[PDB]
């Protein structure tokens, strides 16, 4: 009945999104009960950035060189402190908004919703995967820096991502909301090397599981093979080996489809070797990794939140 | 900087949510000051479905047979209609939550932001365009009807779709919010026809200006052609005919990079008779027609509302 690349409802998260400006520069921040946290080199000119000692920079700043906008409304900063990379903010002000929230640092291959925003402002949602080598595939522009990822758990929010940087390859790259890096970054403007990164192997297995649901079908083969056999075929495709926790994570799925994982893995090994010669699955000429297999559960199931 | 399909806050959308329940059947219904709308197919029992009489069905249901629920809250009706195939209910309270909003009818070819939505709860949000033939590749499961579709201008909503129905090929069919159909199609359980659909050509050279934009560029080539000549490329790929409406659109983009929109086409040209060959663009291995040059503008300007 479709599959589509779907986001959370970003209303809990757009009632949280305040700008937070430090002498020249401006940027995102998120602001919970009487805390504001943001990327902290909202301290840096643009000649710090090259090389900035945040300690040093954050002795010469005050709680009134940090200005706090809520739309229009003017927060007042009675503290501040810097957690890792993160700089939080207290305000004389609980936000009224406040949404029933955690802090939760995600594994890699695990999906979130990203609210961009810029000056304070929602301008969008999408959905992405915390990559293998511990990046996102974004779109950041500048001003876009305290920018938050989520998920939500009926009336929960979980804060897992704020975005800080733009590494060389275009990827994007960022903190959990406790200010550490997800991968090797720093919050510096020098060339970082990500590594090399892997395809989620029980992503792009919950995926063909979906398009059976929806309808396709084309690519289901005769054949069938073992952990050790396909995991052979994914170090050569440089996808990520498969566990039988990834197993027992598809059985769900396994079930309804009446499909074997071993066997949708044979379907997947076939694929990787002979590629797609013209087809589509699910609308893309590409094997998507970006669904986990709870996303393709909720998606077909219909849950709210 | 990356460039993502990107949907719209939905935070005001969510806040205008309510379920609509009569006799058995639910679905989602948009309360707006004291009016939820809803599709009228709301009144049909799974029988009714094949060949309903709406005018007669209507006339055996009574205020009272219509409940609306906001959450808990439970909403008073005082007065119903019919307006083509939605159905409008008069309640007693007006939504606190109301935003700014309008009614329009978007144009094929025009994207928007669905909230996906279940027993009044949304679910999720993506971005879709109304194709050429007025359907929608969407993702609805039962009960998702009276889901809704929507563009926001800084502070306003502009309502242009409501979910109705899924076609046999497994496409979506809707009204906008005065309850007409985009295309052809009834609120009937009977075998329904979308025409043939074409790609939306405007809106691929819009998205090849976002690769350009965006640091992809091997796809340009050194030649040039004229609308004629490239219409009759278009016609033969199902593509829509290009027009200088559509090059004047692309202006903003053509002085941006600095590539003419002609060669822009050379370029499709090459690209439809060739293939990809394997390479990708933005990250898609399909030509990707669901973004408008307005989407592109707004998502490589960074847009807030
Ligand atoms: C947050 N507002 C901003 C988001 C950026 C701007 C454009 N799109 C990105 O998401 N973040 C920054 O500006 C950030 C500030 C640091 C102090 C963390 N820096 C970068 O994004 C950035 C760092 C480093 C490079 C870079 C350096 C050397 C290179 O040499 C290899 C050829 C390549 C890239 C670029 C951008
Ligand atoms: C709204 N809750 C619901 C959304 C559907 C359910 C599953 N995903 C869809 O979006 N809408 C309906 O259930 C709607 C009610 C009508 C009264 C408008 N009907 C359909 O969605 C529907 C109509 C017709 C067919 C169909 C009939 C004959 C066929 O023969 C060709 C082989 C094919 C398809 C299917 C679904």
């Amino acid at each position: 009945s479709g599959f589509r690349k779907m986001a959370f409802p970003s209303g809990k998260v757009e009632g949280c999104m305040v700008q937070v400006t430090c002498g020249t520069t401006t940027l995102n921040g998120l602001w919970l009960d009487d805390v504001v946290y943001c990327p902290r080199h909202v301290i840096c000119t643009s000649e710090d950035m090259l090389n900035p000692n945040y300690e040093d920079l954050l002795i010469r700043k005050s709680n009134h060189n940090f200005l706090v906008q809520a739309g229009n409304v003017q927060l007042r900063v009675i503290g501040h402190s810097m957690q890792n990379c993160v700089l939080k903010l207290k305000v004389d002000t609980a936000n009224p908004k406040t949404p029933k929230y955690k802090f939760v640092r995600i594994q890699p291959g695990q999906t979130f919703s990203v609210l961009a925003c810029y000056n304070g402002s929602p301008s969008g949602v999408y959905q992405c995967a915390m990559r293998p080598n511990f990046t996102i595939k974004g779109s950041f522009l500048n001003g876009s820096c305290g920018s938050v990822g989520f998920n939500i758990d009926y009336d929960c929010v979980s804060f897992c991502y704020m975005h800080h940087m733009e590494l060389p390859t275009g990827v994007h790259a960022g903190t959990d909301l406790e200010g550490n890096f997800y991968g090797p970054f720093v919050d510096r403007q020098t060339a970082q090397a990500a590594g090399t990164d892997t395809t989620i192997t029980v992503n792009v297995l919950a995926w063909l599981y979906a398009a059976v649901i929806n309808g396709d079908r084309w690519f289901l083969n005769r054949f069938t093979t073992t952990l050790n056999d396909f995991n052979l075929v994914a170090m050569k495709y440089n996808y990520e080996p498969l566990t039988q926790d990834h197993v027992d994570i598809l059985g769900p799925l396994s079930a309804q489809t009446g499909i074997a994982v071993l066997d949708m893995c044979a379907s997947l090994k076939e694929l990787l070797q002979n590629g797609m010669n013209g087809r589509t699955i699910l609308g893309s000429a590409l094997l998507e990794d970006e669904f986990t297999p709870f996303d393709v559960v909720r998606q077909c199931s219909g849950v709210t939140f």
